[PDB]
């Protein structure tokens, strides 16, 4: 229990650019650690952060009984860089996985920023893999009304799969042991290296890549509980989700805090919880 001890029994990372992707990381933080009575660790993907938020995550940590680690990685000069913001964080989540972390680091969860989480993550953290590298729960096709949006149902996708999952990327558990064992964080820069010189590939960088990659680097393909959003995941099931994501809607277009107010009851609880948190450390 070398990991359990030098870090935490759950071990968390997130990537968040914005102030609003910042204020809902930490209601994502608060809404694990109301969950769970394990030992916790968040770690970030440090240069995107803002100089607040950094200056914050102390008093959040101590507020909430968690310990925290930034990560600096630099893109490794020969990989192919991304000129859009938003790709180049989707690459901070999927092609670093076996050097954002020390090797002392068993099992690493990501987590998105505007989650809410309403269970205790150390399930994700003891969910068998079989022997894969990671785990990610499928996009859900219980939203019938919302098929003619589920890209991956035809076209190139439907042909590539041959029936396998099209996975969600929100949330994923990775077996740090089994990935570096695998070598899959070498294959992933590789295959992404390759695909990416055709600047159509990968138009989801972070889902679109293990998706394509199952074949050969495994997905455990989680519980459909583990992940639900509105847009692809049916009234019915939310009562089951274990945690949430606020995706967006290609249908509705609706606002990202209009969705958040609107399907988390408990969303502006964890809010003012943690502006309450912040004007206590202000004055
Ligand atoms: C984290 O740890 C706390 C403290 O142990 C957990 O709270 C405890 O939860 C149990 C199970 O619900 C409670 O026992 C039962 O409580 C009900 C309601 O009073 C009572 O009718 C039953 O006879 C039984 O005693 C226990 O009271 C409760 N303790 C406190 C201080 O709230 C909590 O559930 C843990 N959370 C997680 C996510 O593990
Ligand atoms: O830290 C962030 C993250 C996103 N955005 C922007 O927000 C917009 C929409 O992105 P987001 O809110 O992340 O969309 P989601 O639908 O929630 O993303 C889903 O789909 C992504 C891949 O397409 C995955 O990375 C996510 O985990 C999954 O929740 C885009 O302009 C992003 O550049 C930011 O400004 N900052
Ligand atoms: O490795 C791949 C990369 C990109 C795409 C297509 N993208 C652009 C449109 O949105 C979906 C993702 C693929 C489609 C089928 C099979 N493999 C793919
Ligand atoms: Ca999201």
């Amino acid at each position: 229990s070398v990991s359990k001890t030098e870090h935490a029994e759950i071990n968390i990372f997130s990537v968040a650019s914005g102030h609003l992707y910042e204020r809902m990381l930490n209601i994502m933080m608060a809404s694990v650690m109301h969950h769970t009575n394990h030992t916790v660790k968040f770690w970030f993907i440090e240069q995107f952060l803002s100089p607040s938020f950094k200056d914050f995550i102390p008093h959040m940590a101590a507020e909430y009984g968690f310990k925290y680690e930034m990560v600096t990685y630099k893109w490794p000069h020969w990989l192919r860089q991304q000129k859009e913001k938003q790709r180049e964080i989707w690459g901070y989540k999927i092609l670093f996985l076996d050097v954002l972390f020390p090797l002392s680091l068993d099992k690493v969860i990501f987590v998105d920023a505007d989650q809410i989480v309403r269970t205790d993550m150390y399930d994700l953290v003891e969910h068998p893999l079989d022997g894969a590298p990671y785990g990610f729960a499928p996009m859900c096709d219980s939203r019938v009304e919302m098929e003619g949006y589920r890209f991956w149902k035809t076209g190139y996708w439907a042909n590539y799969l041959k029936g396998k999952p099209y996975h969600i990327s929100a949330l994923y558990v990775v077996d740090l042991q089994r990935f570096r064992e695998l070598a899959a964080g070498d294959r992933l820069r590789q295959q992404y290296h390759a695909l990416s010189a055709d600047p159509n590939s990968l138009a989801n960088l972070d889902q679109d890549l293990p998706n394509h990659m199952q074949f050969t680097i495994p997905i455990a393909t989680l519980p459909q509980e583990w992940l639900w959003c509105e847009t692809w995941c049916s009234d019915e099931t939310l009562k089951d989700a274990r945690t949430i994501d606020l995706c967006n809607n290609p249908m509705t277009k609706e606002p990202k805090l209009d969705r958040a107010r609107r399907q988390v009851p408990e969303w502006t609880k964890y809010d003012e919880e943690i502006a309450e948190l912040a004007r206590r450390v202000r004055e």
